[PDB]
DNA sequence: GGATTACACCCAAGACACCAGGCACGAGACAGAAAAAAACAACGAAAACGGCCACCACCCAAACACACCAAACACAAGAGCTAATTGACTGA
């Protein structure tokens, strides 16, 4: 478990998917911080694929899978490549509440 | 009560007479003195250690002066007017 460094998704919980051998990016899933192109012309809440159907804009359908405003792949939850420089990989150490999330 | 008159008494002057203790004179002797050998004590010739005293500091202890300094500066009352962040950096 990591969390990343920059951008609108700073310092928050992201869950090492897939590590890719490239050490250049690694798989995240992350919790979008998005407002579903309704009030920028934010809590972290599940993500809604319907929602993001019908508010329309910049949107990729395949099913499960969304690539949406900022080039952002979710699925079922967002799933991205993030670099490791770009995260923290050493000292997160989370609780069970991130845990059903993801002496 | 010293002096006068009257009265009693005894003891030394005045002789002799036995004899013997002190004086003229002579002799052994011991205190005393000249002299020698040798200390020696109050009369001077000097001092040299306890007794004052001054340099050269300390040594605290204000006196003064200079500057630094922090706090104080009448009540009330009405109104208007302006500002209460703004470049700008950096992911996206």
């Amino acid at each position: 478990w990591v969390r990343l460094k920059r951008g609108i998704y700073k310092d928050d919980i992201a869950q090492v998917d897939y590590v890719e051998p490239s050490q250049n990016t690694i798989s995240l899933k992350m919790i979008p911080r998005i407002d579903y192109d309704r009030i920028k012309a934010p809590p972290q809440r599940l993500f809604d694929a319907e929602k993001i159907r019908s508010l329309g804009g910049d949107v990729a359908s395949d099913g499960d899978f969304l690539i949406f405003e900022g080039n952002r792949y979710s699925r079922k939850f967002l799933f991205k490549s993030f670099a490791m420089s770009a995260v923290i990989t050493e000292g997160v150490k989370p609780t069970l509440s991130e845990l059903e999330k993801f002496r």
